Formats: structure tokens, sequence, C-alpha cells
């Protein structure tokens, strides 16, 4: 049972998206616990927590659109340890520091994500 | 068994070959029956999006080497997201007002992008 951590940024949902995840995890072998913090450097220490935890990394960035330095240096930390790190955004863009991306499918991007921690994980 | 087209630009044989049965291997596990397509002319693409809003068929799309999109391409995009008929964009690695309008988009995850797309139409015709 690998443990994978779903981590949000800025701007109730938290635990909706903590039961589906659990039971997505749960399908998948894993054991993913969710987050969320306003403040970038609690992600940076979450992600530097990641690094030394080896566990997989679900980010949803969220309001932090403009990465810090510190936060890029972070997410780069985790993917250098061969971690996977899956950045999720629960809407499209309009025209008006990652394994990989999904963009666009409200909260079942999660699944998605987790679905690829796990394939990244079984190679 | 729900129909999916997938289709590709240019520069994404054996590559194409491995993912058209990963693509069919996939489809079948997730009820859908999935073809796969490619080529090197965008009004091709364009022909192929057409035949998907009149069939009303979901779309994957990996754009591969098309860098920029002719003003029909936009169009026949919107045509099928009008029909709200999935048009999912996947690009094998990561990275506009002409734009095909993707319904999600999915980047990085080489041919399993195309495997994470497919699954999301899949669970949009769950009940």
């Amino acid at each position: 049972m690998t443990k994978v951590i779903v981590v949000n940024g800025p701007n109730q949902d938290l635990d909706t998206l903590r039961k589906l995840c659990a039971e997505w995890g749960k399908d998948l072998g894993l054991e993913v616990e969710v987050r969320q913090t306003d403040d970038e450097a609690e992600m940076v220490r979450w992600m530097h927590q990641a690094a030394d935890e080896k566990t997989p990394v679900v980010m949803n960035p969220a309001a932090f659109t403009h990465y810090s330095y510190a936060l890029a240096d972070a997410a780069h930390m985790v993917i250098d340890e061969n971690l996977p790190l899956m950045e999720v955004h629960i809407s499209n863009p309009s025209a008006r520091v990652a394994t990989g991306t999904i963009t666009g499918m409200g909260f079942y991007g999660y699944k998605l994500a987790l679905d690829a921690v796990a394939h990244l994980l079984s190679e």
C-alpha cells in the first residue's frame, strides 16, 4: 500500500475530495492523504517531506498560478527522486515542474492523476 | 460498445501500431470500440472531426507536429463539443485564440495519456 499525497493550493470541498480520493486510491492499492494550504511555504515543506518519505505527489496548485522559485525548486526535487508529480487543474483555462498534467476534468482529474501514479509505480 | 475515434497529427510505423493496439485493448476494457488514425494533413483531420460530429463519436486528438491550427480545425472542434461530445486532447510530452477548445487535456504521460483520455470518456457514459 503505497502512500500518495494530494496537495491543494489556495482557492467545503476538501472533505468531499478526501472521500473520493481515499476510495479511488484503495482501488489502486494506494493509501491517499489529501491536504490543502494557502501558504506557499507550507506547500514547499510538504514537497520536501514527500521527497524524504518517497511519497508520489498529486498537486493542484490552484491559486499558486506563479510558482515561486522555491516551489519550482521543490517540485524539481520531487521529480529528481524519480517520484511521480502529477499536476491537476479542475477547470480549463479560457482564451479570455510536473511529470504530467491533467486539466479540465473537474474532480475526476484527481482520479486520473492517481491512476497515472499507480501506473508509473508499477514500471 | 461505444465508438470513439483517436486522431493524430504527424510525427508522434511501430509506434503507431503499438498505440493502436493499446487503444483498442484499453477501449475494450471500458466498453469502447476505439479506432486510431494518423494524418499529416490538417484538412483530413478536419474531415474526420466533421465525421465525428455527424456520427456522434467522441474524439481523442493528439495534434502532434501540428503546432498551429486553421480556423476550419477550430470550427470543427467547436462543432464536436457543441454536440456534447468529448474532444479530449493528449500530448505525449509536457509543453490560444485559435484552438480546439478541448473538453480536457492530458500531457506528459506518453501513450498512457490516451488511456486516461479514454477513461475520461467512458466515465461520462457511466450511470
